[PDB]
């Protein structure tokens, strides 16, 4: 089928034990990603894809997240995570502001063509980076709600 489907987490720079960014591999079940510790400032995690592919469009929602920038990039190499490319920069969803009045708490967002890179977007890649962006927490932690890519 013309999708994309995630294998396992290859890198994560922002991930607990319980809520991994590994449920990520089970959007639907009942768990999200979710930081290792609070203070979620920034986190970054990077998916590994079942299959090195062109990425056209995409489905990631935000859990409780405001900026999210996701980068593109192949097992070549190997556990390079310094070979990626910007497809498409961080993506305002919420702010501190939900944080604070439950403004919208928890929300999602796709990116199409015209949210990636044509000149990386049409590049088969096989491993991607998420990163979430926004100072909101303190004790608790949190992070997407899921992440789902489509060819």
């Amino acid at each position: 089928m013309p999708e994309i489907r995630l294998r396992h987490v290859v890198s994560c720079s922002s991930q607990d034990s319980t809520h991994c960014a590994e449920n990520l591999l089970k959007a639907d079940t009942y768990r999200k990603w979710r930081a290792a510790k609070a203070g979620e400032k920034t986190i970054s995690v990077v998916l590994q894809l079942e299959k090195e592919e062109q990425i056209h469009s995409v489905d990631i929602g935000n859990d409780g997240s405001a900026f999210v920038e996701v980068l593109v990039g192949s097992s070549a190499g190997g556990a390079g995570e310094q070979d990626y490319e910007v497809l498409l920069v961080t993506s305002s969803f919420m702010s501190p502001s939900e944080s604070r009045s439950g403004s919208n708490p928890n929300r999602v967002r796709m990116f199409g063509p015209d949210k990636l890179v044509r000149a990386a977007a049409e590049k088969r890649w096989d491993r991607v980076k998420i990163v979430c962006s926004q100072p909101y927490s303190k004790d608790s932690p949190f992070g997407l709600s899921f992440v789902r890519f489509h060819s």
